């Protein structure tokens, strides 16, 4: 159904937009069955980009635009959250 937010770094755009315990359901108007997609989509975008995230805070239908970044060191494109899911399973 969607990626569950587990943590949010201090040095990222969504540092205050997305709070722990949210459920990112839409990604640029794109819904995904598995968690992988979310991983791919981002993994395709470029750093500093601005994607549209539609999350759920408890039960409220929110949404916002986040500016990607290198959640690692290889400059990979990411949002900077930790998911509850494990591996690419």
């Amino acid at each position: 159904d969607g990626v569950y937010v587990l943590s949010v770094k201090e040095d990222v755009p969504a540092a205050g937009i997305l709070h722990a315990g949210d459920l990112i359901t839409e990604i640029d108007g794109q819904s995904f069955k598995s968690s992988q997609e979310f991983i791919d989509y981002i993994h395709s975008k470029k750093v500093g980009d601005t994607v549209k995230i539609k999350y759920k805070h408890g039960n409220k239908n929110e949404e916002a635009s986040i500016k990607l970044t290198a959640i690692d060191k290889k400059g990979t494109p990411g949002i900077g959250i930790l998911e509850h899911h494990h591996h690419h399973h």
